[PDB]
């Protein structure tokens, strides 16, 4: 599986930038483009050689840990560090079978008995995503709570608010221009601060605004999605042309509508 290197370690907006480019890049297959917004793989029929990237991240204190990416929704599968691999709860069987083809060189195998979804995470970790402090450090730190886990150095809580961390600074940050010009933001001025209205909408929108864009009509939505601005105000999305500065890939959602071509 293709490996995408990145160190927190005097990490700058660049080579964050050159970062999620790459971890973007890998994910854009260039076999489906709806509206400019490149289209995450198709799980059906996806070959397991096709199915994950790797995101090795290295941090500060020179301690290393491998995040799996699904193709297909740019999401953490799990993580490698040193000789054991750590597995989110398989969502289903296909996906069960998919991971088994992650860190296959690996001592130790484990699967979590929880998703690596949000709602999970932020319950594990007793605090949501907005109360959780995004940026260079936090990340820093994510990483060390990662790698300390297969050492039995970090508790399920801290864990879950890494993989929080991970998650949106990497896959949210792939998935969204907005969210990784947030991040470099934070890089840019060594800013640790948990995620605004914007960043929580967009997330927690994704799967809906990939939907809407792939469902529209010539771009425009059949109905708006509700968004925040930073400052928390309402925004509504009517179409996907507000969105191509914004979302940079889309989950699978549909088949493109043959050409209706004027």
């Amino acid at each position: 599986y293709p490996i995408i290197n990145f160190t927190t370690a005097g990490a700058t907006v660049q080579s964050y930038t050159n970062f999620i480019r790459a971890v973007r890049g890998r994910l854009t297959t260039g076999a489906d483009v709806r509206h400019e917004i490149p289209v995450l793989p198709n799980r059906v029929g996806l070959p397991i050689n096709q199915r994950f990237i790797l995101v090795e991240l290295s941090n500060h204190a020179e301690l290393s840990v491998t995040l799996a990416l699904d193709m297909t929704n740019a999401a953490v599968v799990g993580y490698r560090a040193g000789n054991s691999a750590y597995f989110f709860h398989p969502d289903n069987q296909e996906d069960a079978e998919a991971i088994t083809h992650l860190f296959t060189d690996v001592q130790n195998r484990y699967t979590f008995a929880f998703g690596g979804n949000y709602d999970r995470l932020e319950q594990l970790a007793g605090n949501l995503r907005e109360n959780i402090e995004l940026g260079n450090g936090p990340l820093e730190e994510a990483i060390s709570a990662l790698y300390y886990y297969s050492t039995g150095g970090t508790q399920l809580p801290t864990l879950a608010r890494s993989f929080i961390i991970c998650i949106q600074m990497i896959s949210e940050a792939a998935r969204f221009q907005y969210i990784e010009g947030e991040m470099r933001t934070r890089i840019r001025y060594n800013r640790r601060s948990a995620p605004d209205p914007s960043v929580i909408t967009l997330e927690n929108s994704w799967g809906r605004l990939s939907t809407a864009i792939q469902e529209s009509n010539q771009g425009a939505f059949a109905s708006p999605i509700q968004l925040q601005r930073r400052n928390g105000s309402k925004f509504s999305v009517y179409d996907v042309s507000i969105l191509i500065p914004i979302i940079a890939l889309m989950v699978y959602r549909c088949a493109p509508p043959p050409s209706s071509q004027f």
